[PDB]
């Protein structure tokens, strides 16, 4: 018979095998018995018990055969049993129990709950305390084995909650991506051990892209001159916008505005390339427009897209392109025919020569002169156009003078237009 009912031992998780759990005696014959002693396991309440325990059939000595494994099982209950070969006698058993005493052998666990696993990610500007990624901290240890805190690291614009089940990391600043497109975490943990057992976790955070900046333009107003008749589809200027953005958010697309000009349309004076290039579509005239100013957009794919416009002012220059006209006196041919009397005096205005030329500045200013004829007879203001005597007839004049007006302007190459004034002496 047993020297005790029950025995209760402690263990050691993760024991090394051929560990010395109990030397049992069952009470070997005491002032005799048969004797022959052989000692055996009838049952285990677990039967995964069978397998972390063996006993010596002869000595009685119960030793660890297998991994004790607190996480796996705690309490192991075994029924063991004496013999004396039955000759004339009983089986005497007791039941032995070996509580396993649990010990720091696993460290804490980090896991991130999100949808694209291991890659956390965020939009700009995403609000202050949203929820990016739930982490979930275990120890599968009892006790202070058990028990675990963990902190962010280093400044980053984000922090944790610690809540009863997990934790939960938020944002916890203003994100743009246009200034960083990651951070880089580092999540520290441990357990509450002696000495404690620690974890590191390190992972990205992927700032994604929004469409909150349009392109801009390199300046407000652009212009540009020009010079007067140039060819259509003749390079004007170009423009420019760039967009921060990523991708269809940050491409850039050029339009004109609708407007008139002069009562028609930009597109019929100026046209874009989707490269910021500005072209004449026609032949410009400073006699129709020395100036005409036009708004130009831009735009880029975001849901909605986003605008920038910027305006542009053309200064149309003056070229010397348009060669004066005679309008008085009236021509026929470009020739008038006057009267005079034959007894004029000296500085008789004989007639008023006058032109029009359409360009501005020197271009347009005029001087008249006579070019050839009876110069000596009439004299003429270079400014005004008067014709006047310059001498007094008589006594077989002959009596029909020819003079050649001309007015010319003050261009590069000055342009100019003639007039044959024919004078008669009506006595
Ligand atoms: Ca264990
Ligand atoms: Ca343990
Ligand atoms: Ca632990
Ligand atoms: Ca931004
Ligand atoms: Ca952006
Ligand atoms: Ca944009
Ligand atoms: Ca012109
Ligand atoms: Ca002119
Ligand atoms: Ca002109
Ligand atoms: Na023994």
């Amino acid at each position: 018979v047993f020297d005790e009912p029950v025995y209760t031992v402690n263990v050691l998780e993760n024991s090394p095998i051929n560990t010395l759990v109990i030397d049992l005696n069952a009470t070997d014959p005491d002032e005799g018995t048969n004797g022959e002693v052989v000692y055996s396991f009838i049952n285990f309440v677990s039967n995964l018990t069978k397998q972390m325990f063996k006993i010596d059939p002869k000595t009685g000595v119960i030793t660890v055969n297998g991994v004790l494994d607190h996480e796996e099982l705690h309490i192991h209950e075994i029924d063991v049993q004496a013999k004396d070969l039955g000759p004339n006698s009983i089986p005497a058993h007791c039941k032995v129990i070996v509580n396993v005493i649990d010990i720091n052998d696993n460290a804490p666990e980090i896991k991130l709950l999100s949808e694209n696993s291991e890659m956390v990610e965020v939009s700009e500007n995403a609000p202050l305390g949203y929820v990016i990624a739930l982490v979930r901290v275990s120890d599968n240890d009892s006790g202070a084995n058990g028990k675990v805190q963990c902190r962010l690291q280093g400044n980053v614009p984000f922090r944790l909650n610690e809540f009863e089940s997990f934790s939960t990391l938020l944002v916890d600043g203003r994100l743009d991506r246009e200034q960083r497109d990651m951070y880089n975490l580092t999540i520290l943990a441990e357990d509450s051990g002696y000495p404690p057992l620690r974890s590191s976790k390190s992972f990205a955070v992927k700032v994604t892209d929004e469409n909150d900046n349009p392109p801009y333009f390199t300046k407000p107003h652009y212009q540009a001159m020009v010079l007067e008749n140039n060819v259509p589809g003749a390079f004007l200027l170009a423009v420019s916008a760039r967009d921060p953005d990523l991708g269809m958010n940050g491409t850039v697309s050029y339009e004109i505005i609708k407007s008139e000009v002069r009562g028609m349309s930009v597109e019929s004076y100026v046209t874009v390339n989707s490269n910021g290039e500005i072209y004449g579509v026609r032949a410009f005239n400073h006699e129709d427009t020395r100036t005409f100013e036009f708004k130009v957009s831009a735009k880029d794919g975001g849901d909605p897209p986003l605008t920038s416009n910027a305006t542009v002012r053309i200064v149309v220059l003056d070229v010397n392109d348009n060669t004066p006209v005679m309008t008085t006196p009236p021509l026929v041919n470009g020739t008038a025919e006057v009267s005079i009397p034959k007894n004029a005096g000296v500085g008789y205005l004989v007639t008023q020569i006058k032109a029009d030329d359409y360009d501005e500045g020197e271009n347009g200013r005029l001087t008249y002169s006579i070019s050839e004829g009876d110069m000596a007879y009439f004299e003429i203001d270079q400014i005004n156009g008067e014709v006047r005597t310059t001498k007094t007839f008589g006594e077989n004049a002959k009596p029909s003078y020819q003079i050649t007006v001309v007015a010319h302007d003050h261009g590069q190459t000055s342009l100019s237009a003639s007039a044959y004034i024919v004078i008669y002496l009506s006595p």
